[PDB]
């Protein structure tokens, strides 16, 4: 492999209580000491991380996503984003409903242990002055809605880029106000009950973290990176969610963006010189062009579930994620003069 790929790190979680209920059978095993999962007892796949139902979130952390955030002090942007079947793991894996309740559990998933790191760093680099800035948006059947709210366009600038036209953004000074932010946006975050999953994410959101550094000798230059926290929405089926209504209409307009999603992680998959890339397709794709195929450091966190009732899904999300792996990144240090 040559190149800067998008990392993938498989997250299987423990039977859930529905999965027992229903007398589930555990369909994944893992090859101990290798990043490896065989599905149906019979295909295998291999990712850069695997990590299975014992995995604490802790492990998750520091093992995928540690070396990864420390990155964006080198200057470079970065993604985190989680992906798979609804009741997954997603938004456990990404702590996408945190609240201050979580705060000391070691339940707390990536985005509060990325706020804890990114402080200890800046509190490291004494040389060093910061600014943070945070935004948190979620994409709620086709609109961009603002979650630090108590209309939304996409322009694409021709220099450098996508601007979300009327994001709002709070600029951060420690830890605790950081997180707040999380707190916040979760607070609004469109949640409601299927079968599947009783606190179902009906929204894909997204936590953007802007990190300004200057060196205080020479202040005349910086790095000003992006760091993407995605907890995505997840694939459903009418017929185990049993939703009618306005939330199926969810689940329809979920499932349509993550069939765009799974197009452009296909097409990167395959990229050459005139390729063609659908990232317009959906407002969800437009936002992680960078994060697939562009200016970041990426780390998926495809989430699966080990029941042989999903072994559909589950196999699935391991095709997309085999494919993720063989997207090429082109993360450059952002300097600002
Ligand atoms: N690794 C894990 N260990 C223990 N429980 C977990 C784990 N992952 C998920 N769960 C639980 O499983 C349920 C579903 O997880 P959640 O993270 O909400 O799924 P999701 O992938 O975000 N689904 P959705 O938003 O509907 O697409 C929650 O009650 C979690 O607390
Ligand atoms: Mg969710």
């Amino acid at each position: 492999v040559k190149g800067i790929p998008v990392r993938v790190a498989l997250r299987c979680r423990p039977l859930v209580s529905k999965e027992i209920k229903e007398g589930c059978q555990t369909c994944l095993s893992f090859v101990p000491g290798e990043p490896q999962v065989v599905v149906g007892n019979d295909k295998s796949f291999t990712y850069d991380f695997v990590f299975d139902p014992s995995t604490e979130q802790e492990e998750v952390f520091n093992t995928a996503v540690a070396p990864l955030i420390k990155g964006v002090f080198k200057g470079y942007n970065a993604t985190v984003l989680a992906y798979g079947q609804t009741g997954s793991g997603k938004t456990y894996s990404m702590g996408g409903a945190y609240t201050a309740e979580q705060e000391h559990d070691s339940a707390i998933g990536v985005i509060p242990r990325v706020i804890q790191l990114l402080f200890k760093e800046i509190n490291k680099k004494s040389d060093f002055e910061f600014t943070l800035k945070v935004s948190y948006l979620e994409i709620y059947n086709e609109e961009i809605l603002d979650l630090l709210c108590s209309q939304i366009n996409i322009r694409e600038d021709p220099k450098e880029g996508i601007k979300i036209v009327g994001l709002t953004e709070k600029t951060v000074l420690v830890a605790s106000d950081t997180v707040s932010c999380l707190e916040q946006g979760n607070n609004s975050r469109t949640v409601a009950s299927t079968a599947m999953n009783s606190q179902s994410s009906r929204s894909h959101a997204i936590f953007t973290i802007s990190i300004e550094q200057r060196k205080k000798n020479d202040k005349n230059s910086s790095f000003r990176s992006k760091l993407h926290l995605v907890d995505l929405a997840g694939s459903e089926r009418q017929k185990k969610t049993k939703a009618e209504g306005d939330r199926l209409r969810e689940g329809i307009n979920i499932n349509r963006g993550l069939l765009c999603l799974g197009n452009v992680i296909s097409a990167l998959g395959d990229d050459k010189k005139g390729n063609f890339v659908p990232y317009r397709d959906s407002k969800l794709t437009r936002l992680l062009q960078d994060s697939l195929g562009g200016n970041s450091h990426t780390l998926m966190i495809a989430c699966v579930s080990p029941a042989d009732s999903n072994l559909e899904e589950t196999l699935n999300t391991l095709r997309y994620a085999d494919r993720a792996r063989k997207i090429k990144n082109k993360p450059i240090i952002n300097h600002h003069h």
